[PDB]
C-alpha cells in the first residue's frame, strides 16, 4: 500500500549506501539496480521527488566514474527514469544544474556516458508528456557531441534542445 511508497523512501537512503558503494565488485550491483528500477519504473508526491533527490546525489557519485559495464547498465537505469518520468518543485531543476555540467566532464571520455544522455532523450520525451538555464547548459552537451559512434549524443541534443 503506501508503506511501499515509504519503502522506496527508505530505498532512497539504501540508495544512498549505494552511493558509498559506486565510490570504491559493486559495478554488477548498480547493474541489478537498474533492472529492478526497471520493473519499480512499471510498477509506478513530494517524498518520490525526494528520491529522485536521493537518486541525484546517487547521480553524484556515479558522475565521478562516468566500471563501464555499470555506465552503460546506467543507461537501462536513465531509461527507467525515463518510465518513472512517463509514471506522471525547486529542488529538481538543481539536480538538471548536476547533470548538465558533468555531461561537459563526460565530453573527455566512452560510449555508455552516451548511452546515458540517449535514455536521458526518454526522460525529455516522458517529461514532455507529463531553469532554462539547464537547457542551455544541455547546449554546451551539443558542442561536446557534434564536433568530433557521433550521431547517439546527436539525437539526444535534439531532445536536449527542448
Amino acid at each position: 500500500y503506501f508503506l511501499s511508497a515509504a519503502s522506496r523512501p527508505l530505498c532512497s537512503g539504501g540508495h544512498a549506501s549505494n552511493k558509498e558503494k559506486e565510490m570504491v565488485f559493486c559495478k554488477l550491483g548498480v547493474l541489478v539496480r537498474h533492472r529492478i528500477s526497471l520493473f519499480g519504473n512499471d510498477a509506478t508526491l513530494h517524498i518520490l521527488g525526494q528520491t529522485l533527490d536521493a537518486r541525484t546525489v546517487m547521480k553524484t557519485g556515479l558522475e565521478s566514474v562516468k566500471f563501464l559495464d555499470n555506465a552503460a547498465e546506467d543507461l537501462e537505469k536513465t531509461m527507467e527514469n525515463l518510465k518513472q518520468g512517463q509514471f506522471t518543485t525547486t529542488v529538481a531543476l538543481l539536480p538538471m544544474l548536476s547533470s548538465l555540467f558533468e555531461h561537459i566532464g563526460q565530453h573527455q571520455f566512452l560510449e555508455d556516458v552516451q548511452v546515458s544522455c540517449y535514455r536521458i532523450l526518454t526522460s525529455l520525451y516522458a517529461l514532455g508528456t507529463s531553469v532554462e538555464r539547464q537547457r542551455s547548459a544541455l547546449g554546451e552537451c551539443l558542442a561536446a557531441f557534434a564536433g568530433a559512434a557521433f550521431l547517439e549524443t546527436h539525437l539526444d541534443k535534439h531532445n536536449i534542445y527542448s
